[PDB]
């Protein structure tokens, strides 16, 4: 993932014009072999045009130029490339919304799984292990960067998410398909074990424990239809032929012909299609975008943080269960006890911000006569 | 399903263009026929017109064709299909998430319904097999596969989703309707049934799992309903019409003239369409699109693997309800049980995404000056 | 409503020219009177010109067709149709969503209102009839086949949704507005009396039977909403003045002047307008799209069968509270009992699904190297 | 509110034709003073170059008329105008969809607060009052025509939806903002309250109380937040400048040029430019969609009708929660009650609508062969 | 953020005429440096093409400059702009939507946690301040106005969000990434230790509470998550350089060439690009929309007033859980409390809004015939 929130925070005069400037994740380094094979052609197609072919071979190609030029429709190329690139990015965001995240699961275990004691801590870091090892499972089904992390199953014991007995009934478990609800169905049963020795209270809490889990499950899932069920290669197909159909079409008719000839808009040659050239740029980047997008899980530059998010989520889940449980400062009364209204203060450099009048409705300033406010 | 994910994981210099190079569930296969056809018409229209027609017959020709070429208006066409098939793609992503899983209600079986024995396991499985019960009737009524899979309730009966007594009352059941729900309404009962023995423990057991009931039964009543109601017939037809209004435009308009008459746009004969049979591919696929992903349960290569589906979920819901119950490998502390931090390792093949800053917030670069950051 | 979804199951080499052979909820059922009236206006206008107008007033006459046609621009009333259409489309599915069905309150009641006897029967069955009530109630205020069904109270009582004493505190109620709700409210008194009796035997049963209660009356209350706030007439007047403006050019300045005058781009006489005539086809189509679907309670062959949806409901909401619950098969053990796995046969015509392989994640083919995998 | 759904039920010959002729709420009634600044700029154009110019001059004002002809693209201010209008119709829909509703509070309400005695209908009655009240504060912060009937919280008063101790209290509270959430609070705390009496019986019914709470006073928040959080101004200037540019080019280079001149594409003088004013209509009344649904809570016609709202959920909840309450008609046997099935009769107008097939689903008509269906 | 929602209320005549008058949050403020420098490189081109160049190098550059304006295609800036501005606004108003408030955490603990005394106090003052603090450092992370006013932890104790022993126990928590979540773990303990004292009083109410502590992290996670997922540097570069390329092209082909010259379109020279400088206005504004919305947390004058949310939301969070608890005001019987209906009254500026007739039901105005009511 490429952040450049900060850079853009405020609209700025420089604006976008800095960002054009940066490398990492950027159009340059997705497009700059296809664009020096774009130019490579183009200049091929001039070079045997200018010093191979022979007056008549020349003719010809002026001619299929100028029918060339005739088919340069780049409005089809942008409907096609707008619709698919939007729905593109729609996906990716949602595939990104629906990836695991143990916050929720780990401030119910927190409130609702009881016990200072060993068997206490057990049972809280086994559930919030048990979910960052389905987690774990789907991430590297899905993601080429987390499998390479754990290319294998020892690797995921390695690691500490799994254990060798746990791995033994994973291995036992007979399933031809994707076992990542493994651990999910083992998070129900220890929280249903947990709710009958008295580690959760309560009934309200165990379905509060299983709705988060229901829900980490199914996010987990949504992970998994995303990887199976791709863009239609129809449509992905149908974009990228409509593409290189208009580059051809450029790339023949866009070449610069003899001045001398004295064709209609072919009178001037400047050997290099600058706007040609910036024309590809800007639809092959468009193509790219969906490129980069379309499998967010790759190791692309703006692809997502699988490993780290892994990493994040484990480590905070692991605090949150064990060392935050039950370790609250003593109450206290705060800064604003016996004050009856509550404001923080505000820097120097941010209390300027003050003296804007405080937004009560839109309607606070009609300010009507007197008569139009009796009631009737 | 035509699944290509792992191959565009990574934006790569070949990119879309080795897609293009894919049969199953590919433009080819789909419009290749459509394509014949055209060109087909198209050259039998122009050999009548080098070889048939007269000289008169072929002046009138050409001026038909040079009238029909100023009607090519493919912005209309453009429109249409962008947003037809932004429709028929978003419906598409729907009824594919309208589709019944049984994780949530494994989940929660596994966790409520309790006993060891054969009357727990009976429980179990028999909740299950109720919620894939329902999901086998409602895909075997709008699923050309699963119905061809299950052609009669004799068919469910021998594949072991219904016994002979439920078949008895199902079909003692007087309804003119489709009785997909018949199977949840006979789990309300089984459930309640089961609180009231003790199998679960509490109420709000209960509650959780009849949550997880309606939620699997509406997901199947809303694949009945994307079945029943379709894509207006009238835009359909609409865009087709509109389609084909362009492609025999095209097909009269397109005609290579003689160049020895001199005509504006006319002086190259290719003898074959080659940009007009390229746009016809790309707007014949844009529709193309739509046309198979219209109805996802046919027998596309890109429609839904409902049968797959089925045998995944049926035998991961028993697995999970019956051997996975109440088998938790014996609590044991894990691998940072000591460790104030936790963090898996990294392979040699990924550590190199270490040493990437770890993302803390946007705002934590901006390096101000001391005094403006004292408070008022 | 028109069903064509076992017609376009598969992508075929037929397709959606087949579709184009349907009269039923079709374009040319919806729009053969205007275009019967639009060639009617460019015939009388061209035999007009033909042969009513002296040489002065043709010249005229062709001077004013030339300069029509000039602002025959299609772009925005392409823009303006599709931005309009997509909301009405997307309306009108939202509209479809928001029609009450009593499956889930008709689950909760057979799994939580109890009683085999006729005390409990009658609070099944007053539920559920309630429910339909409601949903009638708002259906009659919405849809006019439904109101045509039911013209009056009296029309609601005789078809057994309403009884006498009801219709009385119906009518008692002093309310100027719609009272739908009041079988909802009737519904809520209900339920607690029943939960007081003991008929419903918990508070998580109470709470989940007024959770289903307040769905699904906020889904008639939607149904109301859609009613009364239609979509701007501003928009729709100016869609369709767009439209009007776009075919009056083309009416005008499509007309097929003189081939001897030898203006530019008039020189063949088709004496037919085919492709204007093909033009108003297409974006007349599309504006009926929005002219059939704004209003999807209407009476069109597209609108919704609310009438069927009503008995249906009815039907399958008494069959699932009164005859299914408390009828159970005995709990058997089932066909895969002692199988560790389970997968259910396939038929001839589906086996070969088989020999597919199982998905099992995208990254499931990498194969990387040894020393790669190596933990650090 | 402008409603005329009855009228576009059916698509029928006439269809929006007759929506034209409506005056309320319509463009006509949105655009004439436009329309008359437009068309009389453009006369006073064309008049000074008739009457007023020399004959240089005149020869200029041609050259610079010709030359604003070609900047009359109208596909960028169409693309923006169709962008901008859905995000303000899409913005539009969603914040009546966040009007509050007190219909789930009252059914709750009517069902979960108890005692038919004076105590209890003070509870009842006091409930939906605060949350009336609250719907009243925040339409009066963000409505113009609510606040117009309550300039003021002594309007308030009078009106019945807060007493004067609750004034006295409302008043007392110390805040510098919007206080529409203290009558929400005030619920909690009477919900509280109501619950250790045992006029609330049980603490599921406590918590359906506060969820439903919860869901109107985020419904209130959300109109805060929609009212406070306008469409950004530099997107409503952008559109508004794109669209008087445009129309400026159109005044300058539509201009009817002298035939005399004999200029390409002007030899014809209408005196009046038709089109350029349907155009004028059609982008302007485009716009002034926008303009009208900006906000939706002043007072054009098809603004929101707030103030019957108000009354109507007033009276509508004061109803459920206290003459409602408790007050069943005496169970007794449905119509259908020894019937297996169950169909309400058709009346001789919508008789037609049986004989129509009862659908099943899409497959139910494939009728494959009989060695397809055996099971391998 | 800039709120002209009370200009807008009605469709005016003046409309949007009038905001084009206003400078905060404006397309000027935001454009006129970019304005004034497309100038003054226009100017410089101009000045060197009247006053520098030789004959021969105005030829050529007369050649140039016609060449270039053929390239100045705006369809597919304007369908890259639309959509990435799309996309842009709909993430700005999720990111909205995303800001954690505590008004329904408020409720819930104004309704659940009790006592009078001041542990009740604490217990209530306490929790709305973990959620508080919890927002305020996930809005340090994300936001710059934020985090000046918060640029430490110091500052966040000195502010009263954080004391010095919740501090000290934050900063021991050993976690290298963003600790927003700890309050809310802290609020899950204290919740629980609240509930386990009997200050919860139920099971219920500790659910309810855990579930809106689950919607305010989330929303908090959310925000985060926004920040660090910025919109692709692909995209955003591609937008860029299609409007560059755009600007560049007609920098250099919207040049007035000499009317001596005899050049197709050039006849007219005005010296300065009205309707050029209009596009780059339109164009430009259409980016910086995109450009101030991409991070609302900036200090744009659109952006978001995060400051003032959190003094507003702490202030009435304290106010709602301290001093409003447990002092309704008397119980006492309403104004209607004898009236059978309810309506409030009209003033004399909005009782024309009466004898408007109540809407109910599209359908109410059929009348059909007597013959046609009949029941079969
Ligand atoms: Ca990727
Ligand atoms: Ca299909
Ligand atoms: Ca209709
Ligand atoms: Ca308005
Ligand atoms: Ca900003
Ligand atoms: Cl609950």
């Amino acid at each position: 993932t490429v952040t450049y929130t900060a850079r853009v925070a405020n609209a700025r005069f420089g604006g976008f014009s800095q960002l054009l400037l940066l490398w990492r994740g950027s159009i340059y380094k997705l497009l700059w072999r296809e664009l020096l094979c774009f130019l490579g052609f183009y200049m091929a197609l001039s070079a045997a045009y200018r010093f191979v072919l022979t007056e008549g071979q020349k003719r010809y190609f002026e001619k299929l130029v100028i029918y060339c030029d005739q088919y340069a429709s780049l409005i089809p190329v942008s409907f096609v490339l707008g619709f698919y690139v939007t729905l593109v990015v729609n996906r990716w965001w949602s595939q990104y919304l629906c990836m695991p995240l143990p916050d929720a699961l780990m401030c119910v275990v927190a409130g609702t799984v009881h016990g200072r004691d060993d068997r206490g801590r057990l049972y809280r870091r086994t559930l919030m292990r048990y979910a960052g090892l389905s987690a774990v499972l789907i991430l590297r089904s899905v993601s080429t960067a987390v499998f390479k992390r754990f290319p294998t199953i020892d690797h995921v014991v390695e690691a500490g998410f799994m254990t060798r007995e746990e791995r033994k009934k994973f291995e036992n478990l007979n399933s031809s398909y994707n076992k990542y609800w493994v651990p999910c169905v083992w998070f129900s049963n220890l929280a249903a074990q947990a709710r009958r020795e008295g580690r959760i209270r309560d009934n309200s809490a165990l379905k509060l424990l299983l709705e988060e889990l229901n829900v980490f499950r199914g996010k987990c899932g949504m992970l998994f239809h995303y990887d199976w069920i791709s863009v239609p290669l129809v449509y992905t197909q149908v974009v990228t032929i409509a593409l290189y159909s208009y580059f051809l079409a450029c790339l023949i008719g866009r070449q610069f012909l003899d001045p001398a000839q004295g064709y209609k808009d072919h009178d001037l040659d400047l050997c290099v299609p600058i706007f040609t050239l910036l024309q590809f740029f800007f639809y092959a980047g468009w193509l790219k975008v969906a490129e980069q997008l379309i499998n967010p899980f790759g190791e692309d530059d703006d692809d997502f943080e699988t490993n780290f998010l892994i990493d994040r989520n484990f480590q905070v889940s692991m605090l949150a269960v064990d060392e935050m449980y039950d370790d609250l400062a003593v109450l206290e009364k705060d800064l604003y006890w016996d004050a009856a209204e509550a404001r923080a203060p505000y820097t120097a450099a941010t209390v300027f911000q003050l003296r804007q009048p405080s937004f009560q409705g839109s309607t606070f300033d009609i300010t009507l006569a007197k008569e139009d406010m009796q009631f009737q």
